[PDB]
């Protein structure tokens, strides 16, 4: 919903148009098991610059994400989100099961 | 929101086309501290003079941000906008913190 494609008609996920450093690397590429959101070049298809068209897939929900994201680096749901044994990661899988 | 820029097309902020004086100097630059906002020249981009187009990039928030100004100069909002001593400065920094 908020990183831009880089080719405006088309939505890959392969042209995220993110916001690159002087040495190349993106300025935030963002993380996963972090809550940090990845930067993302501004939305402009104006002359003089590439055409820049915001991603046309995203939803109307960016407040409860938002509200999710909050709630999930707070330490008062340790017990919900970030159980010792039982904390999923990327794959998904898992220390020990609900036995 | 209400500045014009100089170069048509693009809207950089080294292209401000603000109106200047007789002798040369801008009539109102501007100022930051004072709530006063700078004059621009008007958006007419026709034959015979320079081309001058609007700003290219502004949001719908002109009402919130006139609304936002005049509760700044309200001197009923001190308590929150000019404390004594945790006064704000352009740069972020105050005389003391929270604790």
């Amino acid at each position: 919903e908020i990183s831009t494609h880089y080719v405006q008609g088309s939505h890959s996920e392969e042209n995220e148009a993110l916001l690159l450093g002087e040495d190349g690397n993106p300025v935030q590429k963002g993380d996963s098991l972090k809550v940090v959101p990845p930067i993302y070049m501004p939305h402009t298809q104006a002359q003089g610059a590439t055409k820049i068209y915001l991603s046309n897939r995203g939803k109307n929900i960016r407040k409860p994400l938002e509200g999710l994201a909050s709630l999930l680096k707070d330490p008062r749901y340790e017990f919900l989100f970030n159980a010792d044994d039982w904390s999923v990661n990327l794959d998904g899988k898992t220390n020990k099961d609900l036995d």
